[PDB]
């Protein structure tokens, strides 16, 4: 009886083996735009993906993750509101079963059809089993996506999802860059927060991209015909596998831009 997104497993219930679930910094959280206030002390992001090394792709029963390679400094975050330098481990996104629902952070109570992370953890800790146990341990950038156009720096990911459909399946995946995902613009808004799931670990330093990246239809619908389930188990489609809004509790969300 492990937790997942069900109703007998889902967000209401994570509390219990994952007490943290109640805790000081939660995420994600709702991005009130008016009452986040301008930081002009905030840098510039410092996104630098040119030598970033894919590996592989697995779905692990809750979302699917590309992995890279972050045993040297290939594809790091630095800058914003972030001290030293943050390598990329692997991205992954939360989405719905209808293009109304699916991100994890709102904005102004919107939801959008799904909420794209790459997940980076601070070099001064080592690695990133000992970066989580940090409260600056990790730098997730957060990426809004809307359906109308495709995204063409996708469409790699989504053609592979048909060999890794079941939980515990991986592929091989590499040469894939993961600036084919980036909108335009890098302003952002940041907060202190955590994990989204279990174990909730509150290590994060949220990076949340205002601008989002468009996808097709056909894109988001290839992204819910994964399964949650491992092969030959009854099938349950990998949808909405996103956390509500948690309480701002004693935060002030600061904006990089006006
Ligand atoms: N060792 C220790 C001592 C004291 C307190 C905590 C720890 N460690 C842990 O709690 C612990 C660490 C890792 C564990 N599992 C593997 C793991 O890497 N999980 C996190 C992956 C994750 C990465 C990104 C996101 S998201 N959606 O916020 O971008 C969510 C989840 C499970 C438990
Ligand atoms: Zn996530």
């Amino acid at each position: 009886h492990h937790w997942g997104y069900g109703k007998h497993n889902g967000p209401e219930h994570w509390h219990k083996d994952f007490p943290i679930a109640k805790g000081e910094r939660q995420s994600p959280v709702d991005i009130d735009t008016h009452t986040a206030k301008y930081d002009p002390s905030l840098k510039p992001l410092s996104v630098s993906y040119d030598q970033a090394t894919s590996l592989r792709i697995l779905n692990n029963g809750h979302a699917f993750n590309v992995e890279f390679d972050d045993s040297q400094d290939k594809a790091v975050l630095k800058g914003g509101p972030l001290d030293g330098t943050y390598r990329l481990i692997q991205f992954h996104f939360h989405w719905g079963s209808l293009d109304g629902q699916g991100s994890e952070h709102t904005v102004d109570k919107k939801k959008y059809a799904a909420e794209l992370h790459l997940v980076h953890w601070n070099t001064k800790y080592g690695d990133f089993g000992k970066a989580v146990q940090q409260p600056d341990g990790l730098a997730v950038l957060g990426i809004f996506l809307k359906v109308g156009s495709a995204k063409p720096g996708l469409q790699k990911v989504v053609d592979v999802l048909d060999s890794i459909k079941t939980k515990g399946k991986s592929a091989d995946f590499t040469n894939f860059d993961p600036r084919g995902l980036l909108p335009e613009s890098l302003d952002y808004w940041t907060y202190p927060g955590s994990l989204t799931t279990p174990p909730l670990l509150e290590c994060v330093t949220w990076i949340v991209l205002k601008e989002p990246i468009s996808v097709s239809s056909e894109q988001v619908l290839k992204f819910r015909k994964l399964n949650f389930n491992g092969e030959g188990e009854p099938e349950e489609l990998m949808v909405d596998n996103w956390r509500p809004a948690q309480p701002l509790k004693n935060r002030q969300i600061k904006a990089s831009f006006k």
